[PDB]
């Protein structure tokens, strides 16, 4: 069988697959309390994708397709097509388009568009509202807010930079809050399943990064529980598991010494031995290593 | 047992981002050069991982530009005082030609500027212009100068960062004339010569044409020229800067393959200082399956011709 094996770049050379930045750390906390269902950076480790994950570094949440003016304001409905500019199929069995942000929040960035027929172009500041009852994704619509000119049947994409709020500190967006991808009273459906440790002592480890912010005093932290080169790469590779449970080591190469252990688990997330909110200090120039597959009951060195 | 074996990621064209701009691919492009030389300072890496240029890892941090910045109380226009991509301090006698992903092409980049207030998390964000031809676009030195849409509110000595979304033209009747993406920037300004470039790269075969991985960046304002041609995809840099596999002679003959039936479209050479050449004349955007791959057959000889495409 193939090998089994992890992408060696540092943690500073890879990104977030839940927002197209950087990874800036590694984060471990106590999260058996509430519910951890991210749909972006999914992936299982013999490559079968999962929720709304797609390849791409930079599609994640971006919006494209064609828009309509809403009379009386400076808002813009956008019937989607495909990241590929194709037809959007809503009966996919998925749980949104592929790259849908997959929480709940106000996100700002850049609304662009070109005219087919003499090559002229466009871009306005705009906010999606994650949350609002216009946000039907799953349908083949999302509203726009802006700030000031769009034509309709031309291509016009949204690009995504950071986050907005606007009361009480830092209470959005909220990272472990899905959004209602059909809208109000709408179940959300063929969703990638919850995660949580199911041995004693044990965390998930996040890869965190920080989101722009672009007015207000918005919670910045984004967690997800894979890389988005570690996506591309199990992709790819589709190499045969031979356990439940992936043993990684991350080796400072300064020293070639080990700095922890963790726990890469088939269905696509880390876990590491700690109790406590931790944020890890890491060599920049450290990287994760595959080194073998074990049982169910394999006790971890404290991380 | 012997050299580890090279190979290239089998993602599709439409699944890899271009190494010049944080975009998809969409096209294969080939024609030749004319009046400009090819001489791009991202998406520049050797097939066994020695980064060049400008070049670095993340596909979302090309064309960044982060830093502290100033205003002036007469003008909507800020300097920024430059850090490098991961807010170390940018040290201008480093032996690279600006800081690591810099733009390489001459144009108007369009997108925000955002900036966190370290005492409290306030967040403030707003549109924002570089234009890499002009006189203040110093990066090598250290600044550039972004114009922004309104009269102010950033503050002095707090993180600030563009995130590059598109781009503009404007000031001329002719439609198209800009960006000019073979034209490089002057990094310290136009009186001084630009350092430690990654080479300009032609056909050095009789009856070859560089093969170009084309994108289309969005357009912002007016009449831009909008093509954007990679020399690698970003994962292909991302690739072999990981498995660093030596290259067993100049050049690696690759198959471009469709998916759905497996058969061979083409063949083409991948140089071993980073890009690729197809046995073609003409300037064509080419008729391509959207799911096609590029898969490694062997290291062949300086002489070798290829099928005509
Ligand atoms: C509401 O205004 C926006 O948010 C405030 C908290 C400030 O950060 C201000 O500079 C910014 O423009
Ligand atoms: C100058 O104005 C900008 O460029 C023009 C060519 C038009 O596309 C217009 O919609 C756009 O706002
Ligand atoms: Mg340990
Ligand atoms: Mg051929």
């Amino acid at each position: 069988s193939k090998p089994f094996t992890v992408p060696i770049l540092t943690v500073e050379e890879m990104t977030n697959s839940r927002f197209p930045i950087p990874l800036e750390k590694l984060f471990t906390g106590p999260s058996g309390a509430f519910v951890v269902q991210p749909q972006n950076g999914r992936c299982t480790t013999d490559g079968v994708l999962l929720g709304t994950t797609q390849l791409s570094p930079v599609n994640i949440c971006t919006f494209r397709g064609d828009v309509t003016h809403i009379a009386g304001s400076r808002n813009y409905t956008m019937n989607l097509a495909s990241l590929n500019w194709n037809n959007y199929d809503p009966t996919e069995e998925i749980p949104a388009p592929l790259g849908t942000p997959d929480f709940v929040g106000k996100i700002q960035g850049l609304l662009t568009q070109t005219t087919k027929g003499d090559g002229s172009t466009r871009g306005h500041k705009a906010t999606v509202y994650t949350g609002s009852a216009p946000f039907t994704p799953k349908l083949g619509s999302v509203q726009f807010s802006t700030d000031t000119d769009f034509e309709t049947h031309q291509n016009t994409k949204f690009t995504p930079v950071g986050v907005i709020q606007d009361t009480t500190h830092r209470n959005e967006p909220q990272q472990w809050v899905l959004p209602s991808y059909s809208g109000r009273n709408v179940h959300n459906v063929h969703l990638a399943p919850a995660v949580a440790p199911t041995f004693p002592g044990e965390q998930l480890l996040f890869f965190r990064s920080t989101m722009p912010g672009c007015s207000g005093y918005p919670n910045m932290d984004l967690d997800c529980l894979l890389p988005q080169e570690w996506v591309q790469h199990f992709y790819q590779e589709a190499a045969p598991a031979q356990s439940d449970v992936a043993l990684l080591r991350f080796v400072n190469p300064d020293t070639g010494r080990v700095l922890f252990e963790c726990k890469l688990h088939k269905s696509g997330y880390v876990t590491v031995a700690h109790t406590g909110q931790h944020d890890l200090v890491i060599p920049p120039n450290g990287y994760f290593r595959f080194d073998s597959w074990v049982n169910q009951f394999y006790t971890l060195a404290p991380m």
